[PDB]
């Protein structure tokens, strides 16, 4: 059947803001994941995860008859989907388990891992999410081969469709750069928010840059895609010299031997793919990757022998059974075990990317200290498989079970306890006059509590207004937020915690997170009271402030907003319509349709605008909370054009007369033109909508206010 | 940006399963269009409209200066889409806002009519729906220009998004008939669900078939699509002539002169379209179809003439200003007004189609007695209004407001008024225990109560238990509801109703469509028990009983299931693959994955399915409510693989011995195989989720027993 999205391919998609609806998930309205967890015999489903690694299923035989390789592996491609960009992917919804990321390339034969742990997710069931199995499974692997980890933390909820991920436009599975709708430009400059070099791919390519065998070269690839995955150096040589510690790649014969991926396989498949017509098709015959490399000589033991063999044997470009690039160590012995002959051995094997730890300049300084240091190696390891499984997870408060680790790590945006009473409803209700009293007017104050709690991202729950971090570098000097009127504002605000704190007994003090929240409520009541119409904004204290010092300014810059329609803001000019990152920022923020509507017409009138741009302001009384904006642009009277100098610009004039009334952008205009979102403004400018307006926005409003709030 | 959609273009979507979520609805969730409507001053808004009627605006001038007849194409479009085939199109959902129906070629200019109601829609807000408004104004209009409408309901709810409807596969807007993508094969055979000759066309073409000017072949198609729009022929000349009453078509100069359509404009055009650089555009210049056509000497009041001229004149071939086929009368005066200038006057003019209503012998004869008898044609066309206007809108205790006609036609599917005591929970428990002792199996009762409910459709509103209309023609006699068993059902069922009636006083009484859903719910109760639960079903009494005579036998033909994957049930080989069968069935039905998921587990193990097939009975224990589909299903010690006989059938061998297990269909296999479903499956066959299941299936046969209950 011809679709809508046929017809019109560039019209904008708004289902992305109605994923995860009541209708699609089979739990409960009521079913709190967190309580079914805290419940969970974490040591049981343990001991169950051990005896599962020596198990073999004669359907997927184990390699050196143990999974603890293979685990590994899922749960790294779990993690590795992540992107810093946006903060999509990650291990933290179990999306390995839906399209496309169940049929990426990189992915075959995790569906064979997956279906070995339905056994124990069947036993535990709602108890456990696959999302967190998955990873606690990635941990007893490495644990059962003698690798002690940094610790673990439960509490990926299930999802129960495919997240909307821009995974990129190529047409054809692991294209090569330079095609029709290549990921790279200019000097290998890979486009965001992507994080893996190839579609299918989790980070890079084994042979090497678009297959080209030099580990020099390879190694720029290795350094971009883990920086645009949050690892560094030695986080990125840690993980992957600590992954290829254990268990095989597999191409024991011709890819041309592998049939369809699981989305494409045949209804009997049940739900798996990749099957191959080589020999058994399995075990001593499986192909995967089509590489055939075996790193060490006990690749069911952790050991220190990955960075035995990069450095003591020189390496030798040759071909897998499938015809991949791989090397083999020159003169070596075969020290290293077959998977399921006990009578042979094999020469050692690395991959391109592996040498790439040796032939790097920066890399090969820290491979020699691994070297020279495996406690040194362990311990980077066990912190970077940490950091890596729990990087899209959020603020601490997420963190369930008795594996937490207790150390406070700079990556995790962390949160100091709050020590002493909170302000109760009679302080919120004077500090809040004590606002309006200082003078600061409501643009001011909403602006300046829109900025601080409109960082937050659904995608790695970072961000949002806990913490103050507004007032920290690099918060403070982004563009966005309009550095020399912020300080001015919060200036004020820190005078009026000052004088409340000091007044105060009982050691009750405020925080200037909650303050500034509190004050954008201030301002929000403030608006309506202009309106004609007294509201009270609800308002959560227990915010805390952290430090500079807490604050690493470096992982900061990926929540800058570059683009937030919502204070009608481009800091450039991008290939992407400014509607569609309107749409994309509703969906960080995690805004229905509805919800980004109300909320962008209303802060459109309260003065929210970047710079006091007139933009959109479709309003003669400014800071005044009313339905204006969608009355003024549904409003036939007016005429719209994109001006001479600016095509992304519109005037507005009268229809009849030619005087101009106003200006939008795209952003605005956009609730005037989309089928869907002009039937929503339409609500919002009826003559019967000023009361549901104010409640939908101060609903909305307290929603973003609240987004990062898992202490509640 | 590549898609799941794009990767696995054959991939089932299950997202037609969760439109219409609370997160897409601007409406809080306890709003009650009804309740909104019933306070409306209707009154206010029909002045409003009859005050619209000639105000005429300069960005599309009113022809004649009335809109009346643009307003009756407006109404007539908006119920025009309507397939009997499966109810999906029509009014009731006002889905002409949307795309894609507010783009098609043949809504071309329907644009300009909805923006001249934006003023009153704004004004009453809530309180009428855009559905309820397009519909109100076609009255008006009529109403306006003379003609006395049979009546008028309220209640049709506004939706937010886009319907997902089948209207073909073709890739090119009207694409004539025989391309790689063709509605139609064989003897011009239209294929079923499609109730139009062309993609973007409300019924048929006006040049004649495929644009070929034959008005006897144009009449073939007029019957074909207006049949499948639940019209015979008297309706379809009645709204043919008497929609061409009224008004004219728009071809001034060619259809290149015409740009985008809404979806594809500018953001600028701010939610119009079809915008034209002939001459001014609009009004004298306006191109829609490309026909120019004025049908009467009084095209702004209902007249007699469409008929006269009809049957007056002798016709002649000739072209628009666009080069459309079009009609001139043979050596006629000019008698038909000009739209804008008084000094010209045109010859009576036709299309290919209206033709058809004097050259299409069955026509010819309603045509000339509607010519010879005037009143006869006025009462025909107010009653097929009507009809057309309310097709979609269910049982007549949906319609709201002072103007709904008195009389119960039959292609509403009456139901009798309750005119004694219902049964309370004491009779209800009676009733069952009679039921039970009766000897009557669960699988019967299940059968029997699934087969009465699951007719419903929520795309129409049309189906469920109410009336009792299984045990009429032609439920009783349709493969999927095993007429022989039923009959033997229904002879049990009757005898305790006859038996309970008859022991009552105070005129109490059971219906024997409430006995039917009151037995299907002991035999769940039965299950339950059989599994070891003590369970309670809910029933509501108040159905009553329709007889053969309020039941139309030919249109009760578009609701025979001939798939229902809840019966596991195909009458034969159809080129949609049976997944995507269950999923339109779901959607029907009104469930969600999750519900659709849990209802087809339980009716496996129920004994649901027709001729007592073992496809996809996983279970030992037939007749107890339990998990057991999901559980079996789910194990992976069992392997599946196509019948050499049938590649539909499916068997499960245990993967170690070879032994036979099960057999199972597509339908069966899918919720194995499908990413999406198999997630939803493995909930429910957890060891934890035999509580759950049980309540989650008697929620969703209690669902679908109540989905006709618009009495409560
Ligand atoms: C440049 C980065 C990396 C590349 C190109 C890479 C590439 C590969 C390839 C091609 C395979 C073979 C797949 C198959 O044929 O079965 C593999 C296996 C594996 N990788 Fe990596 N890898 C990378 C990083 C990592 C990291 C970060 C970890 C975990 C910390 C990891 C852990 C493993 C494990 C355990 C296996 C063995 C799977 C088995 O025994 O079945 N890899 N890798
Ligand atoms: C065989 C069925 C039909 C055909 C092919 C057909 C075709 C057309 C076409 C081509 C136009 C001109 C559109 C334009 O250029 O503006 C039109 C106008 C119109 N049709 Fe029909 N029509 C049919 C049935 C109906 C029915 C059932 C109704 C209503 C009961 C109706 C009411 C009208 C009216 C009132 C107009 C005039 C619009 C105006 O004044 O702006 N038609 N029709
Ligand atoms: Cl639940
Ligand atoms: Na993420
Ligand atoms: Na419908």
């Amino acid at each position: 059947g011809t679709s809508n999205r046929d017809w019109w391919p560039n019209q904008l998609d708004l289902s992305i803001l109605h994923r995860h609806s009541s209708l699609s998930d089979p739990m409960g309205k009521d079913f709190n994941y967190a309580q079914a967890f805290e419940k969970l015999d974490l040591a049981a489903v343990k001991r169950d995860l051990h005896a599962l690694m020596t198990t073999s299923q004669d359907w997927w035989p184990a390699d050196f008859g143990h999974y603890g390789g293979l685990f590994i592996r899922m749960a790294w491609h779990s993690a590795g989907t992540y992107r810093t960009a946006d903060g999509r992917g990650g291990a933290g919804e179990g999306q390995q388990r839906f399209a496309p990321l169940n049929s990426w390339p990189d992915n075959a034969n995790l569906d064979k891992a997956r279906r070995l742990l339905w056994p124990i997710k069947q036993k535990y069931g709602r108890a456990i999410s696959w999302a967190d199995l998955l990873i606690l499974t990635g941990n007893v692997a490495l644990e059962s081969m003698g690798f002690k980890t940094f610790g673990f933390a439960g509490g990926r909820a299930d999802t129960w469709e495919p997240e909307d991920v821009y995974w990129g436009s190529e047409k054809i599975w692991l294209e090569l750069s330079g095609g029709p709708n290549s990921r790279y430009s200019g000097d290998r400059q890979l486009e965001n928010p992507l994080a893996a070099v190839q579609m299918g791919l989790i980070y890079v390519n084994p042979e090497g840059p678009d297959g080209n065998p030099d580990p020099v070269a390879a190694a720029r690839d290795i350094r971009d895609t883990f920086a645009r995955m949050a690892m560094n150096d030695e986080e990125t040589v840690a993980l992957i010299a600590g992954g290829h510690t254990f268990g095989k790649t597999h191409g024991a014969g011709p890819a041309s031997n592998v049939g369809a991926e699981p989305e494409a396989a045949g209804i009997e498949a049940q739900g798996l793919g990749w099957k191959s017509a080589y020999r058994t098709g399995k075990g001593a015959d499986a192909i995967t990757s089509g590489l055939e490399v075996t790193w060490t000589t006990t690749p069911t033991q952790w050991s220190h022998n990955f960075f035995e063999n990069l450095f003591g044997y020189e390496w030798e470009l040759t071909k897998s059974p499938a015809g991949a690039h791989q090397w083999v160590a020159k003169g070596a012995d075969a020290v290293i075990p077959d998977a399921f002959d006990p009578s042979k051995k094999h020469r050692p094997t690395m991959l391109t990317t592996d040498l790439s730890l040796r032939f790097d300049p920066a890399y090969e300084k820290i491979s020699r200290r691994f070297h020279e240091n495996p406690e040194q190696f362990a311990d980077a390891f066990a912190r970077a498989w940490f950091k890596l499984t729990h990087r899209d997870m959020g603020p601490r408060a997420r963190y369930l079970g008795p594996e937490v680790p207790a150390e406070v790590l700079l990556w995790q945006d962390p949160i100091p306890a709050v020590d002493h009473p909170l302000i109760d409803a009679a302080d919120a209700a004077e500090l809040k006059a004590k606002v309006l009293a200082s003078g600061l007017t409501v643009s001011q104050l909403v602006s300046t509590a829109w900025a601080a709690a409109s960082t937050f991202r659904g995608s790695d729950k970072r961000g949002g207004a806990n913490g103050a971090r507004i007032r920290l570098a690099p918060q403070k000097d982004w563009e966005a937020n309009q550095p020399e009127q912020l300080a001015a504002v919060l200036e004020t605000l820190e005078a009026i915690r000052t004088a409340f704190n000091g007044a105060q007994r009982g050691g009750k003090q405020v925080s200037l997170a909650d303050l500034i929240v509190l004050a954008g409520c201030a301002g929000v009541e403030q608006a309506a009271k202009n309106a004609g119409h007294a509201v009270t904004v609800p308002f959560a204290p227990g915010r805390a402030d952290a430090s500079q010092e807490q604050t690493d300014v470096e992982s900061m810059a990926v929540l800058e907003p570059v683009a937030d329609g919502f204070r009608n803001y481009l800091k450039g000019k991008y290939r992407v319509p400014a509607e569609v990152l309107l749409v994309d920022k509703a969906q960080l923020l995690t805004l229905s349709a509805p919800e980004m509507t109300v909320l962008l017409g209303g802060l459109r009138v309260l003065g929210a605008n970047v710079g006091q741009s007139r933009h959109g302001v479709f309003t003669a009384r400014e800071q005044a909370l009313t339905n204006d904006f969608f009355v003024n642009l549904l409003d036939m009277g007016t005429e719209w054009k994109p001006t001479a100098a600016d095509a992304d610009v519109f005037e507005g004039r009268d229809r009849a007369t030619g005087e101009l009334k106003w200006t939008g952008t795209r952003v605005d205009l956009v609730f005037g033109s989309h089928s869907q979102l002009r039937a929503l403004a339409e609500v919002y400018g009826s003559a019967d909508a000023q009361e549901k307006f104010v409640r939908d926005f101060v609903a909305v409003w307290n929603k973003v206010m609240n987004l990062d709030r898992f202490d509640l």
